[PDB]
């Protein structure tokens, strides 16, 4: 809603020290993500133009009452990490948001420049930025590396055990608490961060619970696509009238688009968690198919663990929610 008298220029969010240890970790069309160092600690943030009459990244500008939503989404999903009834920690925190003036910081401009040519950038360069221009600031606990990158990285199968536990978890959690549907869940917005916990900690509907952690701590974004109801007041993106999202393949990725716009009939105001129970199918799949262990699966108890996981693709599409599958689905 509101965290000002008004708007206030970058260095109120990015003063020069910090400015100084930005860096782009990821972008898409609302604009860019960049990794600091606030106060001795990591930390994402997301910029994102407002009340913009131009087009920005493709397409148009995001107006206040546009952007508020992802707001609501992000604090809310939060705020599960302190709840009691239902509570998880595996979304990501966000620590601020502020209204932004003023062109493009160049020294912003300069990590931007750095990812584009190590990586590359499907959106235009933000140089064409005025003085007057207001961007939104959200700055988040910084959760880790995404999965695609974290491929090579991962230890064995029962590593991915341990996240699609993870993940179902905190998809049922924000089911049970918020009526939650992530509607995006692609391997890049499965972040990993190293933890010396040994077990995680989580409360769905009243009942506390354990998932062995083996060494991972896995965390939930891009809330871009999103959805959610608190007392009967439903917050979503709406895409009926987008065509780009459910028209282009190559991934599996793509298909569940399609997928999800066939189960709800492309009525997106609607509460239909099995878009989460796809999504867990769809990473599943990756799991599977194209990740690779440092430890090899040669051993009697890797391949149970193997069977059990092939068992849960086969017979996981027959649940109705991710709550369904964390208290119903036999893996767990
Ligand atoms: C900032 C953020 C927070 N939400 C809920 N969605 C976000 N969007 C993106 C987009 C791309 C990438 S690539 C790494 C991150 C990280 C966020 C936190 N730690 S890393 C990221 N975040
Ligand atoms: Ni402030």
């Amino acid at each position: 809603e509101c965290s000002q008298k008004g708007p206030v220029p970058f260095s109120h969010c990015l003063p020069t020290e910090k400015l100084q240890r930005c860096e782009k970790i990821g972008e898409g069309v609302f604009g860019e993500v960049f990794q600091t160092i606030a106060d001795h600690t990591p930390v994402a943030i997301k910029i994102i133009a407002i009340e913009g009459p131009d087009l920005v990244n493709g397409s148009h500008q995001k107006t206040f009452e546009e952007i508020l939503p992802e707001i609501i989404i992000s604090k809310e999903l939060s705020l599960l990490s302190g709840e009691v009834c239902n509570r998880t920690e595996g979304f990501i925190g966000l620590n601020s948001v502020h209204c932004v003036q003023g062109s493009y910081p160049p020294l912003l401009l300069k990590a931007w420049d750095h990812y584009n040519s190590t990586k590359g950038s499907a959106n235009d360069r933000p140089d064409f930025f005025k003085d007057d221009q207001l961007f939104i600031v959200l700055e988040f606990e910084f959760g880790g590396i995404d999965l695609e990158q974290m491929r090579t990285k991962l230890s064995s199968l029962a590593t991915a055990k341990s996240i699609l536990h993870q993940l179902t978890a905190s998809l049922a959690v924000a089911e049970a608490s918020l009526r939650f549907e992530h509607r995006d869940l692609h391997w890049g917005n499965v972040l990993l961060k190293k933890t010396s916990l040994k077990k995680l900690h989580y409360t769905l509907n009243g009942k506390s619970s354990t998932i062995p952690s083996c060494g991972l701590q896995v965390s939930i974004i891009d809330y871009t696509l999103s959805r959610l109801e608190r007392d009967g007041i439903v917050v979503f993106c709406d895409v009926s009238m987008d065509e780009d999202l459910f028209t282009g393949d190559g991934d599996y990725q793509f298909d569940i688009y399609r997928l999800m716009k066939k189960e709800n009939n492309n009525r997106w105001g609607e509460y239909h968690p099995y878009s989460n129970v796809l999504w867990l199918h769809y990473l599943t799949d990756k799991m599977l198919k194209q990740m690779t262990f440092k430890t090899k699966c040669n051993t009697p108890a890797m391949k149970q663990i193997k069977r059990k996981i092939q068992e849960f693709h086969r017979t996981m599409l027959n649940f109705s929610s991710a709550t369904d599958l964390l208290c119903q689905h036999s893996l767990f």
